[PDB]
């Protein structure tokens, strides 16, 4: 099926199932919830053409017995939002981190491009660094603190649609400017949020983004 | 020195300094920040001899310049507490991970065991994939949310003391009894708390801790 074809499309990556082990590093798949209450507003949505979208908290998908049931439970207590990534984006970009798990479920196939923190050196982190990751329709994986990553990149061709849990307030607004002194400081972005862009993305640049994929902007064929 | 003594009275451990690039698959070395508020208050205080103490939040460790630094930039303006583990600890007893980073700031010279929650199988971890990282006084270090970590083991016969930082609320009691679902489940603890027990430890088991190390109740020489 799918995941057969995209592995053929994109031998210039490491390209993997997301149930391979190789993801262990990077984050776990969740199997034992159900999301109907979610998958129930997401069918609601359309997916953007032009670029992509991110809500980030969104009052239908948090006020849910399964939002309680992660808060309570996959979090421990610790207050959560949840939200969707949603587009037609096929390429790297930027990689981010938050000091927080985040869950994404595939309410479509896609794909996540990821690295690891700890492969950043001085602000730098080089794109022969990233593994591609396949994630079918249904599956949701945590993505530890640790494990760089950004917008999926589409496997059918009307782009892919995902549900994104975080502790709330992540991607928020900054609400200060800090004086910064660790070289961490240099890629805080958004509330509880790292991000390295890479040059060629202008979207990101422009808002002030650090500069800092050194490598291809990598491309995900479908 | 310490350093090298520790390590020769611990042969049975893999014994790596802090400052050893090992340390960087588990957390960064903190060198930018100044964290004279919060010694001056460690300094004001003994070390318990017959068991460690924790303490989560102390409201005036909170209300230094050295918080909000911490608060708005570390931790990307996500809600902190500051609180400290102090004793005379020299075993294992536990790992725990948090989804989170945690912050700990060496008062006098320790020791970390540590591991990996990926290391983590069927709810059990292994002694023999403990590491043990030697932290000399003065130093601070981030612990990564995929680190299981502990209280410290001690270095000086007197004890140890630590400052401990993390995400407001983490290890309050849990306010609610959860269905277990995932493996995780049977681990939560304390909000934002995941435990493994040794099964040696009834103190913890005695808590509602999961017993799951598997070997030895690791013994830091000194
Ligand atoms: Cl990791
Ligand atoms: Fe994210
Ligand atoms: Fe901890
Ligand atoms: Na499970
Ligand atoms: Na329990």
């Amino acid at each position: 099926g799918s995941f057969q074809y995209m592995k053929d499309l994109n031998k210039h990556i490491p390209f993997y199932h997301i149930e391979d082990s190789k993801f262990k590093h990077y984050g776990k798949v969740i199997n034992e919830y159900d999301f109907n209450e979610l998958e129930t507003y997401m069918d609601s949505l359309t997916i953007p053409q032009d670029q992509n979208v991110y809500v980030a908290s969104v009052t239908e998908m948090e006020n849910t017995i399964i939002k309680n049931q992660l808060q309570e439970a996959f979090y421990g207590e610790m207050s959560i939002q949840i939200g969707y990534c949603n587009g037609p984006n096929s390429t790297l970009n930027g990689l981010e981190y938050h000091k927080s798990s985040e869950i994404n479920i595939a309410i479509t196939d896609m794909v996540l491009l990821l690295g690891k923190v700890q492969e950043v050196e001085n602000n730098v982190f080089h794109s022969n660094d990233v593994i591609a990751f396949f994630v079918p329709k249904g599956t949701a994986v945590e993505l530890y603190s640790t494990t760089l990553h950004f917008a999926p990149c589409k496997v059918n061709n009307e782009g892919f649609k995902t549900i994104v849990i975080l502790p709330k307030g992540t991607n928020d607004p900054l609400s200060t400017n800090i004086q910064k002194r660790t070289k961490e400081d240099e890629l805080l972005f958004m509330k509880n949020k790292w991000l390295i862009a890479h040059p060629e993305r202008e979207q990101l640049i422009n808002k002030g983004a650090h500069p800092g994929i050194k490598g291809e902007n990598i491309k995900v064929y479908q």
